[PDB]
């Protein structure tokens, strides 16, 4: 056997709405699921790759239970869908990729090369990889990132995050960086 597994978790999830949109309260829920559920379709049509999901439908999953269900998979690697947040205000911009404080096991290399393909293929701003102690990556035991798929604060971000061409460029984008990351570091 020579499959590599790749873990798409998406964000939130059922009573957990994640970030509301002020303007048409949509949900982040329902857009990461959206957006991960192209990239699950993109990946598991590539040759050698496996995808097992946290969740197909609108399902609570506490972050513990994230890390344990990617830890039983035997993920090769661990991709958390988001969408960014203003705290205190709606104009931010573009998309920034997470991995685990001093990652030592490949997931800076993994953040590095999926964020860049992005930029390439969306054409986003560039907010470059970030350390981050997301329990998620925390506790899971394989190179993992979070992407924060542009900000759902900002109108004009809610606009592209909520449009089907874009979500499609921005899942073809991670399958391309997921698949550079493998091929070079399985
Ligand atoms: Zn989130």
């Amino acid at each position: 056997s020579n499959a590599y597994t790749v873990f798409i978790d998406p964000g939130h999830g059922g009573n957990d709405k994640g970030t509301e949109s002020k303007t048409s309260n949509r949900y982040e829920k329902d857009l990461n699921l959206q957006i991960a559920k192209k990239l699950a379709n993109k990946l598991s049509k590539q040759k050698d790759i496996q995808v097992v999901v946290s969740r197909t439908d609108d399902t609570y999953i506490s972050l513990k239970d994230r890390a344990i269900l990617a830890n039983n998979s035997s993920a090769d690697v661990l991709v958390s869908i988001h969408l960014n947040a203003e705290k205190n205000g709606n104009t931010a911009t573009g998309i920034e990729t997470w991995y685990r404080n001093k990652a030592t096991d490949g997931s800076k290399e993994l953040a590095q090369t999926v964020q860049s393909t992005i930029v390439s293929y969306v054409k986003v701003r560039d907010r470059g990889i970030v350390e981050n102690n997301f329990e998620v990556l925390r506790e899971s035991n394989m190179p993992a990132i979070l992407i924060e798929c542009g900000f759902l604060t900002t109108p004009s971000e809610e606009q592209k995050i909520i449009n089907e061409k874009y979500q499609d460029q921005l899942a073809e984008g991670i399958v391309q960086g997921v698949l550079s990351y493998l091929d070079s570091k399985g």
